[PDB]
């Protein structure tokens, strides 16, 4: 039986896009179908049709790494905790930009009170992804400086308030005024314009010459250089990124080996399930429960804009363009 | 008060090398003046009179990082278990080639029995350093596949040895045939002659294509596309040498952060005394012990060649021609 879904023939720009009726997708032995309501872009969508971004084996080939909604169908072996009607939101290798989606019962997550399922699109992939870089890979700890680099992004954006409700001293970096004060408001530290200044300087200077203790590093070949002089003595360099580069040119072994440093690499698309599920599971635990505090340190997922899955072509150009600051939803017709 | 130790007037080759008549040490708070029965030429005093390597402030600046004697004499505040009399050997951060030395006691390590001081005098530096990558740095677990670079080399020979006691695989790089089956006697699940052959497919190849789990890299630059693509999945790579370059020129970010890699860089010299002193005791705990507990699993300090203090010019040309398979020791007139 059919279900529209975003959609692309062939690999290439934005223009490519469109919404089409595909085969709706069915469970099997512990998942359950997902009566989407509203999913976000992230930058593996943009990678994705251009042909740099396979989703991994078996996985569906769908763009839409994360979704909310409604608990449309049980599989078989489930725990019954989820029923048909249940309100939910899930981490998705794809398929999430679709009516409809298969999810392990696992990695489904329930929608903090008082948030829109618009809102609750947002969460998933940004948080979960910052969460795992700064507690799993990076251990960050009350104290640590924090040097998170395209802040105003998806998961920076996250990535400022965890390490603000971790106890850190987060350091951004972005490439414009008017983003760098909504960086402000979430709780930054200080920011820096990439464009105008030199980051490494600023960072030397704001830590007293000490450096930053831990670097989320999603840009990747143009900053290494920048990246090592700010790093401090056995600090952790957090690599998940590559917008800006892949390749190295220069003494990086000399210079990350006189600072002791550790240059610790990321992935999560590319996950086991036992994985996923512990990060999820951990992330329910520890950063879930925050979402509906109160206010003074209530987590607050940052939508920029909301479009409709008809729009989907101008919206990975909005995006490519860089003028979105924080999550880009988009909404499903139900 | 006169001491015979190892100088060099000038920053330049080998032939700047001779024994010299300088002041002799005295302790100071919490530490002993260790009389130097022998020490062990390491790669660190090659750079070192070349003017590369400086010591550590504060340090001493004559050639010798490890030793082995007698307890000449205490300082004031000592713990008090050694006595003056008492045979010890010792991790240093300089001054190891002189007859006389001073030694935190925490720092201080009993020598095996069975064992002479010229033996023992191979162990330090070498063996705390292939601890210290493996355990500390590297965590290795039981069933790793290990990738020992120089593996014929001070580091080199107590790796392979630590690593089979660790219930790992090792398998070692080296550049010589005679050197490969002195590798397989130490314990070497497998040898590669990296001038005769690619060490990135013979170790995919022994791994059935997983790659190794563990790389104790200290080649560095030459080596880094090669290590790479033999590493494994969340594989760590524990860089520490730097022989054979410290450029890179490719696309190392873009791959590493296709296998999940950790790019760990780790020093010995440069540390604090709470680390050395926590990495001392450790080994005596661990390790020590094993270098004299009967045959079938005896950890075996490797020493290629003695040769008196005078002649430390003719060690320097041995060393710089990596014609040594194991340690090589000097001895002090007493
Ligand atoms: N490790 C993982 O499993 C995983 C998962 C999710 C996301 N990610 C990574 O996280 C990063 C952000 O993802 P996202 O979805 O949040 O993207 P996003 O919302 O579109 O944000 C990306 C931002 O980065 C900045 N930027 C783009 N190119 C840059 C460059 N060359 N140099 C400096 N800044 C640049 C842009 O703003 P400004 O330049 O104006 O500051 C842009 O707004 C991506 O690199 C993505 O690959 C990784
Ligand atoms: N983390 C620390 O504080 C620390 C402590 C101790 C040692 N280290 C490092 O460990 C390394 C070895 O120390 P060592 O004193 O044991 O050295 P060593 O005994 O003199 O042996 C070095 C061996 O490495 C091989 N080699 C030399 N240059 C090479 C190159 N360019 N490419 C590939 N192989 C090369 C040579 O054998 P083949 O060519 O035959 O293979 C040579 O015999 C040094 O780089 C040193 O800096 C670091």
């Amino acid at each position: 039986i059919p279900m529209l879904a975003v959609h692309f023939d062939k690999p290439g720009g934005p223009e490519n896009l469109y919404v089409k009726e595909v085969a709706k997708p069915s469970p099997g032995e512990g998942e359950v179908l997902l009566k989407v309501a509203a999913s976000a872009l992230n930058r593996a969508d943009l990678m994705q049709r251009q042909g740099q971004y396979d989703p991994p084996p078996g996985a569906s080939n769908i763009l839409g790494l994360e979704a909310s909604g409604h608990v449309a169908e049980l599989g078989p072996g489930c725990q019954g905790h989820w029923k048909i009607g249940d309100t939910a939101m899930a981490l998705l290798p794809g398929g999430g930009q679709a009516q409809y989606v298969t999810v392990p019962e696992g990695l489904l997550m329930p929608i903090p009170e008082g948030l829109t399922l618009t809102q609750a699109a947002a969460i998933p992939e940004a948080w979960l992804t910052a969460f795992q870089l700064l507690h799993l890979v990076g251990n960050v700890q009350a104290g640590d400086y924090v040097l998170i680099h395209a802040g105003l992004s998806g998961v920076g954006t996250a990535a400022i308030q965890l390490t603000r409700m971790a106890g850190a001293i987060p350091l951004v970096t972005a490439g414009s005024q008017k983003k760098l004060q909504m960086a402000e408001k979430l709780g930054a530290a200080a920011g820096f314009n990439y464009k105008k200044e030199d980051f490494s300087e600023a960072t030397l200077k704001f830590t007293k010459g000490a450096g930053v203790n831990l670097i989320l590093d999603c840009i990747g070949g143009s900053y290494w250089e920048k990246n090592v002089n700010c790093l401090a003595l056995d600090g952790r360099w957090v690599l998940y990124g590559l917008m800006g580069g892949g390749d190295i040119n220069g003494p990086l072994f000399s210079k990350l080996l006189f600072k002791r440093g550790s240059l610790i690499t990321s992935l999560l698309r590319s996950r086991d399930n036992k994985y996923k599920q512990m990060l999820v599971n951990a992330f329910t635990e520890q950063i879930l429960p925050h979402f509906s505090t109160e206010g003074p340190q209530r987590l607050l997922p940052v939508l920029d804009r909301i479009y409709p899955v008809t729009e989907i072509q101008e919206a990975h150009k909005y995006m490519e363009a860089n003028k979105n600051i924080g999550k880009i939803v988009l909404e499903l017709p139900q």
